[PDB]
């Protein structure tokens, strides 16, 4: 009765610090707050999302995290649950974001914090300062994986071991204000400079003239885009990387140079990443100068024409690839739409392509780049995106959610499609599949061979909507009409790669 | 190169130490000791199983393990690796599964050891000092996985971080004897004694006369059992517990008496485990005295009433239930066979059931007791017990594997499925899915509903043999011919189970 | 050779990053970095410091750091120098401390970063790359030592298993310019409010004219000084809470006052403390109205009555206690001085006796508060504040490093005294030693004993200045020349301390 | 209260389990068992020692381990108290030494088990089960630190987080018998065999007729002896290597030859260990043949020439050194002495002497080796052996227990002959300090450098006898009177080292 009390205090400052959606596996052992939880979820202050598979729980929590940039919580219940998750923990470290995994009794050093309450005791004497305690301690759990104090957020471990009032209208019980993480960094713009933005990269608009490399997930301070194809055709005498970029070949070849001086800005404090010639770190310039129109305009023209090898090969190729579909996707997309890109192909395809991103909401498991809980992911970012859009009150259909993953991603990660009656599911998730049968040492000797997986006989045994699809057909179907969940399959070949990628580089 | 050298030399001590089979994963990197384990594939000193899922490939590995009883090795090639293999070393730890897991540079207590080899040095000058230091270190990672000295066997993380010959006529370079841990114990058998046998269990034969409840995968030392169900109308003044027990709510019940004395037999130092009673332990029983007959005569006439109970009530209920499917299984089993389970409901129903495990290998994830990987687990132990069948010369068709899991543990290890045609297929495995929708706190809201999976469907999406079955065509379709891996779904109902179960109890 | 270019790689970057001053102690294997240390030594970037003691070795880097604020590395090497460590890791950790543990192969979560450098391998045709990874790996142990993005300073593991030019001017290879951490906090001054600083806090000059309850490590803002014995005789309606205070009973009372709100302002991130009801968290105050005069009026009259009533029962005390000691030193501090304080009395008796810290550098343990390593803490501080005098350039004679310290704390921290002539030794410390032969459950039954030892004797063996004074001498004594370092001696009665704190309390 | 019933049910099963000592520092919160623990000290079925160093406690606790061989608790209470703890816990666990560290709520894997009592709840109802709870976790620990069922003692971490019967006849609740662990090996004695025996090595009778060269610590076997000097002038053919040998450089030089198989021999299951060429591992040898008498003519002859060196230039040289002390301190004991060595040059300076240890009890912390704790071993080894000793009745003074340290391990371990007159202090004990400032990379440069520490003056501060003697005087004096504690220093040269060894080299 008492581990009663200390629950409903425990969820209901949770849900004051912003927590909306909570995910719930069945377990050998009664849940940490479980009684709680239903509870919530019964007056609406919260959704529970129940799944069998602790590894998809995570990474569906994952997803309801980056979708609309909240505190989300998974409830661990059984003697497999602290392994399974540590796929998604890895993924919430790396790719900072806000997980806290509630325990009821060995994660280290990925979490942000770990912090265990108090028994609840009997004793009606001291309710006031329990009462304290256990909001303190929970808003300790929140600010820790929000990053509120250390803008560096990530998951959380908060054990509990197994009603008084919080603060007036709904405040937390310890407010935490919006911290300002400042580093100012001098950097001379007249010197030959390219901008290459990476996963967490922030928005410079003192930035936003200057040649950019930017990942499909990176937000785009300003319209000088710059092809990663274009890169090794330039030499730039500087460079400023924002965010952590991993994506690119020539990004890798040009932040190795030691002939070319490295400015780091990130968002957090956490160190330059990739780059061994990093100047200088910080989170904003202070520019002197301007770049050389020649410099743009050379530049620009690299763009224009690394961009035109690329659209015309594919133009040219008389097989449906990959390519072809992300380059499908991406001429689809709009304002308002939410992208989710499989963590292999997906993201690096899109990029080739040449996607532009503004307006997009791009997502994809950039961290630690697995393929796992793709799906999952997708699955939580389209249900926390349009929760969200619910939430303004616009009377529209909710936005697009389209997730791009392989054949091989959707197969291993298809478990995640098993969602119960009783579970909240998307209103407007469309999954596209690039079904080529591969990937992208011995190991390799499965992509030489096709796993011949029958996709929509796949789909069926889930009862979700799957329909084949030609590429030039995805655009329209996108917009078409469907279940809240569905999959469009594409095939595609991977026979004629080679031959795409070298009439690529004999175009350039 | 130097690296080269090393890892071929540790394959080659592997191999000498018993390693037969070899997991890998396509990776971010190289896998350590790549290049050396398939020259050792190419050579048949080894098989190599590829597997995409790095959670599915402990899982395998663990099957591949206990079919046979040799330990097997893993091997870790990305940023995912370590936290998706934690729940088949968690299975591995708590089960003594002899699990090498290589890596080249965070599983804590979970393993035996974690050894890190030295680098590969350029030095022709002392190649005789690192060969010896190498294959110590290896001999030293197989000792502590397959308790060659502890008598306590276990998962193992090796490190080698990037041909010198072994000993003569393929011996191992450091020789272990078998060891022998011996810990007697004076036990008076004239008092009223139950012996309860549970996973891990020794073989007793000065214990074999006595009423033994015998969990599934425990191995018999006599023909005296007693059912799980006799024990609560039963007053045992003494108890024998053998292995680790955790199965029967009458057996927790009756461990946990205080009036009762606990006598713990194990076959390894681990503590006894589930008993506060306990009053001694030991690994053998100094026996004096011998059991009254009018004992012996009450437990033997309370088994045979348990049984026929248990037996009646299923002849007379009119739908096929979990219950039915695992009866059937075991009424068709013969010795020979090897008999997976899955954690859950298998391997109580098969223990209601009253299988008579003589002959039988019954192997089940007892250790945490995870639905995780019952799939792969089959498909390893299958193709482990099989490849000791093929070395024995027999001429025979190969022995059945025959694994009984649920239709929830089917659909979330289904990907282990997925199997390259480059890679081992059992020849002798059917899965028999007992499909009532259903398991066995809010989160125990999605069993209230059935997830509806086309289980044929989801068969034909991996291409394999799927046949729908009546209980009644069980023993007889699992005689039939058919593809080297198969699954024999039989539809169960789950609401008529309360009522089954207390026309149990209304005939006891 | 190889080891022997990234080692001096290394130190020249530390060297670059601030570092002056490195521990060493002689051990079972090879220094890491060794011959790089004393060459660095040799020409003067550097000077080592060598102890046999490896704890010893940690309060002695905990000094140097503390004395001028600057990083200190210690470099380990033996099979007990991680264990051995450990404490003054602690304190590093809890008083965010600069201090930089070298190996050359398990501090878990105490440390900051624990990062291990790639082995030096022989490659002329990549040092540019090498060189550049070695001194980013560096500056980000620097960085993450020095809180330079963090703001949380603390120790760091950094690993070399076991010359190329840095940037130019002796500039460090990665440059992070001062981060500013700001999270602004509305406080309404018109209510009631008492200031509370503790170890830590932050200088606010919109605070000044509050009542402050200030720890004698606690820098002031302000001159409205509120004695500790005042604060339970008011009512304060608000408290704002800067830094971590821990040392007082009626601040642990008021914090715990469910009925007064707390605004904690930190100087760096890390979460409020010792008050569960924190109403907010932030790093400066945003004000609006100023205090009553009646309140300001209330509390500088309960000031002067406290500081009244603690001054006179020690003047008309009969018998000289630990409080009159460290009165005594209080008053003989000017302007210059650097204050070590125990942590256990010390610092608890020179706050009950008034201290007016301005202009002093007070020092003190405050992190874990151990007495352990006091004595090679204050020998630390002393010689990195003389140094930082020396480099100042002035003629005058070294500032005054004074230490109190309990005759517990100093038996016990005494082989800190053992210090080579070939080691760096003050030039004016002078610890003051207040023997009563106590301290301040079973384990107090030798408080109740003296120790008896002969402190003078203890000296003497250490060929260490000692002598014994009244402690009307020690004010005129501490202003008297001696030998670099000098041990006062006053003895002191502990059997009068009840009396003397029962006429404390009868005169308030 | 319910804490109390728990402690005194945990302090009553350790009292069962064989604990007599129980080790205890002053501390910030109350020990864990604290009331329980002077209660039974009370009524004397334990001793309290109590420390304030906790560094000095644990080696305390290690000496009243190894003492008599039986397990030691010691008790923490402060934030520094699992930092200062870690060396002696390194110790035990290199060592196998039974120690207890009790917590009330981080040592990792230096532990044989981290357990971790429920709190203790106020339920009536089930003092039966609670009771049976507790005490079984206690013989857990005991077992664990033992080594009872893994034959690997260790120390062991039990954290009970702040009268029910036990079983009768003062039994321990969980029995545990004595364990036999057997792995027996064939070795063919008629190749030539030396016998290595190291620290930790068993006693085996069918070896006794070999050339054994056996470390101080390690039993003997036999009666021929082989001096380490005459092992490099030989040729064995094989080497039985017996616990684990460290000392001696032409050891390491010989277990290092690939040419030549060792077969090693443990009394436990711990890994062979500095031997790469280890081509056998066991218990215990089951042998063939005999050894050659021209073999074992050659060794015999050998080793009287190696012992007449050594001693001759002994008696030749001009000046005291080191080895001249360990040679008299060697020469006065006799059976039922205990010795304790100094992990550093005692140790080694005594087997170059050629000590006889037949009928000596031998101590050395050869676990770890750091001169830490060293007096504090002595005197924690000398209590719990004349314990046993007062335990037999016999009515004779209590046995001699003779350390033999060097000035600077006794100087940085001084502070542990700080012991109150509430404590127990032992009865006979004789530390004799060999002092020549000096020990056995710039590290060193302080060896080069006397620390001229007065230690009579030190013995003085502690008021522990001291005595300066010449070494002639060592034996006579070492049967003489004194107090139950007192120190012999005996002034040695450091200065004709070289010339001494060189003319042992010379003679030989």
């Amino acid at each position: 009765n008492p581990s009663t009390t200390q629950a409903r205090v425990v969820v209901d400052e949770l849900i004051r610090g912003g927590v909306r959606d909570v995910v719930l596996c069945p377990g050998s052992r009664n849940a940490p707050l479980a009684f709680a939880l239903q509870d919530a979820d019964r007056s609406g202050r919260i959704r529970l999302h129940v799944r069998i598979d602790e590894r998809t729980a995570g990474y569906l929590a994952i997803g309801l995290a980056i979708g609309a940039g909240a505190p989300v919580c998974v409830a661990m219940t059984s003697g497999t649950a602290v392994a399974n998750l540590g796929p998604a923990v890895v993924e919430a470290n790396y790719a900072r974001v806000p997980l806290i995994v509630l325990s009821a009794n060995y994660f280290g050093t990925q979490v942000r914090a770990s912090i265990s309450l108090g028994l609840a005791e009997d004793a009606p004497e001291r309710t006031s300062a329990l009462n304290a305690t256990w909001r303190s301690a929970t808003c300790r759990v929140l600010a820790a994986a929000t990053g509120a104090r250390t803008a560096n957020a990530g998951p959380v471990h908060f054990d509990i071991p197994l009603t008084p009032p919080g603060r007036p209208a709904g405040k937390p019980w310890t407010y935490t204000p919006p911290v300002t993480f400042d580093q100012p960094l001098d950097i001379d713009l007249s010197v030959d400079t390219v901008v290459i933005s990476g996963h967490g990269a922030g928005v410079h608009p003192n930035l936003a003239a200057l040649p950019t490399v930017a990942e499909p997930t990176a937000p785009r301070s300003g319209d000088n885009p710059l092809h990663p194809l274009a890169l090794p055709l330039l030499r730039p005498q500087q460079v400023i990387m924002l965010g952590r970029p991993t994506l690119h070949r020539p990004v890798s070849v040009l932040l190795a140079d030691a002939e070319v001086p490295v400015f780091a800005l990130t968002t957090g404090p956490r160190w330059p990443d990739v780059s061994g010639n990093s100047q200088a770190t910080g989170t904003r310039a202070v520019t002197t100068g301007a770049p050389r129109p020649a410099w743009l305009d050379r530049c620009a023209a690299m763009n224009r024409h690394a961009i035109a090898a690329v659209r015309e090969q594919l133009a040219a190729h008389p097989l449906t690839t990959g390519l072809h579909v992300a380059a499908a996707v991406s001429h689809a997309l709009r304002p308002g739409d939410q992208l989710v890109l499989g963590a292999s192909n997906p993201v690096r395809d899109v990029a080739l392509a040449g996607l532009d991103t503004r307006g997009i909401r791009v997502r994809s498991n950039r961290g630690v780049a697995g393929i796992d809980g793709t799906v999952s992911t997708a699955i939580g970012a389209a249900l926390a995106y349009e929760g969200a859009h619910e939430r303004t009150g616009s009377p529209d259909s909710p936005p697009r959610t389209i997730a791009l993953i392989g054949d091989l991603t959707f197969v291993h990660d298809s478990s995640g499609l098993l969602i119960g009656p009783t579970e909240p599911i998307p209103r407007s998730l469309t999954i596209v599949v690039s079904n080529d049968n591969g990937g992208g040492d011995v190991s390799s000797r499965i992509f030489g061979t096709p796993h011949d997986v029958d996709v929509g006989a796949l789909c069926r045994a889930y009862h979700v909507e799957s329909r084949q699809i030609e590429v030039d057909e995805l655009g329209p179907t996108l917009d078409q009409p469907g279940a809240g969940m569905r999959v469009l399959e594409v095939k595609a070949d991977r026979s004629s790669l080679r031959q795409l990628h070298a009439a690529i580089k004999a175009a350039l």
